[PDB]
Parts: C-alpha cells; structure tokens; sequence
RNA sequence: AGGACCGAACCGACUAAUGUUGAAAAAUUAGCGGAUGACUUGUGGCUGGGGGUGAAAGGCCAAUCAAACCGGGAGAUAGCU
RNA sequence: GCUCGCCGGAAGACCAAGGGUUCCUGUCCAACGUUAAUCGGGGCAGGGUGAGUCGACCCCUAAGGCGAGGCCGAAAGGCGUAGUCGAUGGGAAACAGGUUAAUAUUCCUGUACUUGGUGUUACUGCGAAGGGGGGACGGAGAAGGCUAUGUUGGCCGGGCGACGGUUGUCCCGGUUUAAGCGUGUAGGCUGGUUUUCCAGGCAAAUCCGGAAAAUCAAGGCUGAGGCGUGAUGACGAGGCACUACGGUGCUGAAGCAACAAAUGCCCUGCUUCCAGGAAAAGCCUCUAAGCAUCAGGUAACAUCAAAUCGUACCCCAAACCGACACAGGUGGUCAGGUAGAGAAUACCAAGGCGCUUGAGAGAACUCGGGUGAAGGAACUAGGCAAAAUGGUGCCGUAACUUCGGGAGAAGGCACGCUGAUAUGUAGGUGAGGUCCCUCGCGGAUGGAGCUGAAAUCAGUCGAAGAUACCAGCUGGCUGCAACUGUUUAUUAAAAACACAGCACUGUGCAAACACGAAAGUGGACGUAUACGGUGUGACGCCUGCCCGGUGCCGGAAGGUUAAUU
RNA sequence: AAUUCCUUGUCGGGUAAGUUCCGACCUGCACGAAUGGCGUAAUGAUGGCCAGGCUGUCUCCACCCGAGACUCAGUGAAAUU
RNA sequence: CUUUAAUGUUUGAUGUUCUAACGUUGACCCGUAAUCCGGGUUGCGGACAGUGUCUGGUGGGUAGUUUGACUGGGGCGGUCU
C-alpha cells in the first residue's frame, strides 16, 4: 500500500512509504542465502569506476531461479519476501518433490497459488513457457534472450514485455522502453507482470534515505575547478560551454551505442 | 516513530581574550554547535604522482601539494644578482 | 611523623597498542633533573618475570594479499582458478584464599574442570576432501524478573568522651566466603509420537525436505538468579607469646535480616520498523566408496600427556606519538557515599597527589578576577566583551502556518523549616499464620515489619527559601538558503557543497560508462519503476517569445573528397 | 534589489536628528523565468535593522583579591651586531 | 576491320542462401571434489562482427609551445621601411 507520513519532523513531510503486510515478517530461507560484499564502486585495481556508490545497509544475496528449468513439476507459493538486491519482491515456492526456490513475484500472486513451468503449462500468471508456446499479444516478464541462460529482460518492479509478433524461429517483443526487439522462439518467459507497481511512487524524503541504498552524494561539475571537470569554475556561475561528461562526451543527446554485433534483433529502437 | 527536542561522555571548532623567541611549529581559558545518526570510534585492508581521493575548498595524499617525497640525468639553464 | 590543601566518571585501579628492564634492593652525585639534592624513570652492581585452564602459537574464516597450471602482456610483469595465507571476529577447560624487597587465576594450601593418547572390560554398524542441521548474527523501543552494589536495622566487639551535656532512641568498627557439583525456578520458543510413500538435496542415505494416515496431548530444548553443597574449612575486627618495634607463631567473637537497586544478567529473548541485517570450522547427524568372528564406534574404569613463546614496569602518561621529565594527543574495562533527573555539578570514601627553583616586597603597567555612587549603549565598524536570563509545578500563550508547528511564545503565581492531617498517609515490597495441592523454588489468603512520595491546613525564621556549584535573555521587521548535514587539517562554516524532489539525455545487457597496451574487473551476481551522465535544487503558483549561430539528433537529389587503382 | 552608475534617488514610517533598515513609486545605467523566476511555515553558532531588560562598553574611572613585573640566592637563553 | 545477340571463360557490384573460417560473458560432458582455462558434443550467429596495416574526418580528452618592441612607469592608443 501507499502511505504518506505526517510532518512531525523536517525530513518526514515528503516521505512516502510502500508497505505490504503480505510480505514475510521474519528471516528468509537460509540455504538460498549468499554473502554479498559491497564494492564501493571500485574494481580489482582499487580505482573508482562507477561514482556515487558507497555505504548502505548490509545485504545478503537471495539466490533466485531466473531459468525455471524444472518442467513438469507443480509448485505452490508459500510466502512473499523482501529482497533488497532488486526492486521487486520474491516468492518462496515449494515443489512437490520438496525443492524450494525463489522467484520474482508477479502482479496478482499470493500464498497458496500454484505455478508450473514447461511446455504443457497453463496460461496463468507465474507459469513459464517458451515463447514458441506463448500466444501472441500476451504479457510476460523475466524473458530469456538466449535459450538456457535465464531471464534477463523485464525483471524490475512493474515491468513487463508484450509479445507483438511471431515470424519464424524468432518472435518480436516491445520492451518497456518502447524498443521493438526480436529474439529466438525458445526463450522462456514467465507470464504476467512483476508486481511492485507502487514502487515508483516511493518518495525517499531525505538524504539519508539515499545513503541507505548505497548512493553517495553527487557533485555536479559546474563547481568543480577546471582541473577536475570541463565545466570547471568561473567567477560566479558562468558555464559557457556545451554540456559534457568528464573525459569529454556530450551527454545531452549524443548516442553512444557502438556494438554492431547484434544489428539484426533491433527493429524500432525508439523515437 | 523521528537525518526530532534539551543535555554530559564522545565528535566538532562560531566568538573573544591570552599566548605569538608561546606550555603548544594552531593551543589554553570562559562561552558555542551536533550529540539514534548522511553519527562516532578501534583493528586490519584497497586506491600511488599528471595519478589517487574529494557532500568540491584546488582541498587532502606522513608538520611538504596549481601536480608528493627520495635518488638519478645534473656541475639543468641563468643575456640576471 | 603530626596538620593543611587538591583530584576523586579521576590527577583512582586493571589492560591493549606502543616502549623494552624504565620493576625491586644496595650503592654513587661528575654529567642528566630548567635550582640545591643525601633523592630519582640518572651512573654502577646484583636480583627479579614460574601457566594443561589468561594470551599467543594452533583449528576456521572475512575484507583483502600471494597464487601451481592457465589467460594476457615489448621485457619487467598484470589478472586469476584449484589452493594457500590473512583478525579487528568463531572454536575445550580454574575459582577462592595465602604468600616475595620485586612474579602469580602462573608458586603454595584447599577444592575443581577440559581435550586427547594407551590399556582392560562390556555393549555394538564403523566409515568422507560428500549431503543436511547447527554454528548464524540488524536498528530502535517497551517492560518484567534478578544480581553486583548500597542503606537501615539486628548481632558481636570495643568506647563513655581535652569544653556545657552524653549507660542511651548514644558513638566507632566489623557483620566476609569463590569456581565447581546438584536442584532446573521466574520466564521464552516449539505441538508431540508411530508407520507407509516420494521427479528434490550433483550418487546414495534410517538424516534434511515433501505428502498422506494413526494415536496422544504432555514432550522436549533453552534459561538469569535463588536454595543446598563446596565450608567441622579459609578469611575475620581484636588478643595471647616471641617482638633489633623491621615482624612472625597459636588463638581468634558476630558473620543475620529488611528495603532500595543498576546502563550489568535472563536478553543471540520478546514486541515493532525498514534501510531487511558476515563467512567457515569446531560441534550434532546422514549415508557412500570401502572394512566386518576384524578394523573401528560407545560407556565405565585405570594410566599417561597437555609441549612452545609471552607474563617484570609505565600505559589519558615524566616510560607511547609530540626534538624536552612539553598545560597537547592516545582505544577498552571497573564506576563507592550525600544532594541531584543524571557518568552533569558541589563536597567526600577507598586510593593517589600538591604538578623539580624558592624567599621577601606589596610601585607603574600587563594577565586572570571581585565590587561600585548617579546615569544606563551617550562606547563602538558593530551591545565586541561583560552584565543579565537560567530550575520544578500550575495558570496562560499572538501573527503566521505545509495544521506537525510557531511555543519552554510572551507573561503570571507558588517553592524554606516544624507540626498535624497520618506516633510515616497514598503507593510499593511482603513475613508469620491460615486454606489448598500435580505435596513444589507451588497457589490462594494474609497482612506483621521495612521503605516511602506529593499535596493540604496551621505555625515559624530570614533582607533574600529554584538561597551554593549547576542552570534558556526575550520580542519585532527583513535578506539569503528549504530543512539535518558537508567544506578550505593550520586566518574564510557562508548566501558555497550535499540534499530529497524535477527535468533533459544516454543505455536492450558481452548495456552505456569507467579503470586497464591486453586479459579482465567494476557497473551487477543488477536488466528501463534499472544504471550512467548533466543541470536545477523541499513544497506551492508558474516556467513565455527565438532554431540564424555553435552543438546534438535525422535526411539525402547534387557537388567536393583520402588511401588504393 | 547580494543586481541601481548618477545616488545619501523621491515620498512616508521609525529617531530630538537615520548614507544603514522597513514600506511604496519606476526613470530596471546593467532583474527575469530549471546556469530557473515570484512566494514560502519551520530551521540557521547566517547578513542587516529596531525595542524591553541588563550592565564599568562608555560619561570617568576608583578600590580590592591573586599571577608576573621589582629586590635577594641558585641555574642561565635569544633575535641582533 | 565499322555492327550485336543465345554461349563459354573473365572478373566487378548488389541481393538471396549455405557452412567449414571466425565469434559465443548459451547449454551439456571430461580433465575436476574448480562459475578460471582448455578440450569435446550441440545450438544460435556467420563470412557480418572483431583485430592488424594503410588512410580521410573529428579530437583542449592529453601534451609540447607561441602570444613583439619603442614607450617621459606599464597598459590602451599611436608608431616600426
């Protein structure tokens, strides 16, 4: 649910929480936990590569099954859980054979609902089938891009893919970016939409709320001194040059895609 | 409940006086600010010089920073003292 | 040695890091000590550090480092797998008392415990570089139940007062005792039990997990403290003999209760919230390969072993970092009494110090302070500085507002002591007795005693009763920035930097982008409600006109146009 | 006006008297709408201004308590030349 | 030898298709008790991509440098035969 707190303190007027009591009020499944050490935006060379990464609350990694390769075995949802490593929630499923796994929680999933992956699976939210068996025009998420590697598209809070066409061994998809991409007709896709759509309405309300997420403050560049950033300085606020990143790139319209390896799966990139 | 209030430890350093061959190569004294938090602290680790880090001051990187320190090129060059 | 004064949430006590003999004793005073010095953290000499239980080493691992082959790279070398290292973390076990000039949970006395090896005996399915469990974990908050500890009383011992009074409702002191073993309570968590079956746990499995039945509700795990034992003991204020008044022998009374009570224990709990909270081993289990009248496992008993290094002393300081015996800096732990909300503050206990030049004088001037006639900011760049305000309760409290605030607005009244109410009340704690009982650390009743506010009425003293230290000046108009925050260590704390929010733009994952000759890593074990960049900077009302120029995104009819030929 | 040269702009308020301050006027030397514009409760060791109270800040200093200064003994510097 | 159509050979451009180079930060197996690496089977891409040499463009992202003299001080102006 969406909740707007009261202005009992400067730093709480504009806070907007996303509460869901259906989530588990306890510890998660331990066998599916892993250590997740924060990097601070640094690499094997110890140099900052991605700025504004640092701090944040300690997090343990929940092993999620993006493949759903256990076909022909039903599974029922036990409880919904909070996952800090992603924007969406996860679901603790129990297979008939006693195997437990985590999966992304769709829109209208609950506890006790059944799901089945494979080819003969029914067309209901939570089930997973190759897009070869998915009817055209439907909505799916956690889509594979190459058969066998696992879902890579539409994995965020309220994201979904819509199958719009099927030509041959390939199928066309409009992604949440509006891009029209085509992928092979053997990539598993979980039906439905990821359910946390009230996630975009979250308003942090204060600076610390960003530091809990592991986000360090962002310094613009206009006040930076010429040795530091092209925008540099100036007596007052001059900024009389073209917007540019550090290292000298525009950042205000210049397209920087230079892959040329796919060059086939793109149809209606955007615009 | 709170980057909430008053307020010690703790962390800070706004004013003033003293001191300025000082007790001290930046402190003392009376007051001041934060004090459950973007807080603070111990231990150990990573990032190495046109590079690092930087809630960005050209700030910090061993009392040294508009390009550290040591050694070397090297008895640099000095139409100037 | 008698007094004085100082600290006493330390200027006390025990450690780590660090230092490395500064420790104790004797001796010496040239140099060192900011003076002298018989003294010394000084010179010389000798002596001193005792561990199966503390710590390290050791087993396990985090960040991270190295890294067999290998990938990559002009050489050097870089990244990294298997692995091996790496605490600041996890992992077996000792308490009390006594004792040296200097060491002790290390020696001694007493009483204990843990992990292993060997052997005997008895009962037996043993086995891992594998599987499972467990280890294993956040913040805040609310209590309750306990202890440390303290206070009073009682008990024991001693004392009867340098000056009026003090054989009593008087005074001083003491009133101590461990781990361990045993009981398993307050209270917390969980429903147990038997059998059958199964696409899972890399193969297997009696174990984990899943399903379906049966029979039962009482089963088990965890757990401070208390009680008992430990203890016919040790300790013990004071005595009896030795006593060079430096001390050693024997003896040695009371050794209870009530109240109060922690930030500590139950509590790695409970409740709640979002930012969703290490790993591996030990340990407990499961079988497999394999070995089975073996080997091995299990219980009891016996016996042996538990090595090695560290252990002195300072450690908020004269011994560490600061060139000094330097108003500095340095992490953890123990946390007494009176008043107090309090680890503030004042005064004190234990304990430790008076800060390594003194004496006298009592001028100017300087530093730190105290008081002040009348006036009261006339001072001055400016109320700088200083003065003042200052607590608790009650009453009361404006514009404005994002309806939370503003606000402790402003302002006003009352605060001491004694007595009564009430020989000490409300409340809290709670004995004996009584009743019950699954006869227990039980339950009910019970109210003794202990402790104990606040208020009211009356009376009374003083110039003054929040009398000391401690302890908000207030209000009004206004600029800037929303706010909490961050910043030029060492002249600038700000209107700057961040900020939540808003927008533009890029990025379809081998993502953009960044560090790298490269491999590769970060981004991210993320996937457009995501990530990067840019600018703006809460919220509210709004964000206009202009695409010629620069740039960016698109388009092509034609022209120009490199290498090459 | 954190922007206004002329300029202490003019009028008014406050003051016995106001180059600052507040509020209106527009002739905006040279505001202007995300290098954002106009407002904005709250907050600020923030800048400016007016009051009450308070005072040795001052009219105008006076006395007093301590530490140095001064004398005596011991030890015994420095910049400079 | 002026002339041009079915062939052949010749190479060139474009398009379609294929797989064997190549790629795979897809899957599975072994080395192997190993998310490295390599090999192997297969799938998806596919002569594109990507790399090297050459070459045009862009290129303060990063470097090495320049930016005059006279002058009633210098700069501005003016001047330099």
């Amino acid at each position: 649910a969406v909740v707007k707190c009261k202005p009992t303190s400067p730093g709480r007027r504009h806070v907007v929480k996303v509460v869901n009591p259906e989530l588990h009020k306890g510890k998660p499944f331990a066998p599916l936990l892993e250590k997740n050490s924060k990097s601070g935006g640094r690499n094997n060379n110890g140099r900052i590569t991605t700025r504004h990464i640092g701090g944040g609350h300690k997090q343990a990694y929940r092993i999620v099954d993006f493949k759903r390769n256990k076909d022909g075995i039903p599974a029922v949802v036990e409880r919904l859980e909070y996952d800090p490593n992603r924007s969406a929630n996860i679901a603790l499923v129990l297979y008939k054979d006693g195997e437990r796994r985590y999966i992304l929680a769709p829109k209208g999933l609950k506890a006790g609902d059944q799901i089945q992956s494979g080819v003969d699976a029914a067309i209901k939210p939570g089930n997973t089938l190759p897009m070869r068996n998915i009817p055209v025009g439907s909505t799916v998420h956690n889509v594979e891009m190459k058969p066998g590697k696992g879902g890579q598209l539409a994995r965020s809070a309220g994201t979904y893919v819509q199958i719009v066409a099927r030509d041959g061994a390939y199928v066309t998809l409009r992604l949440r970016s509006g891009e029209m991409r085509k992928v092979e007709a053997d990539c598993r896709a979980t039906l439905g939409e990821v359910g946390n759509a009230e996630h975009m309405l979250r308003v942090l309300g204060k600076a610390g709320a960003a530091r809990w997420r592991g986000v360090r403050p962002t310094v613009r560049g206009t006040a930076m001194n010429p040795v530091d950033h092209p925008h540099g300085g100036g007596e007052g606020r001059n900024f009389g040059k073209h917007p540019v990143t550090p290292w000298g790139v525009q950042t205000k319209g210049k397209k920087t895609r230079s892959n040329k390896r796919t060059d086939k799966f793109i149809v209606r990139r955007r615009s």
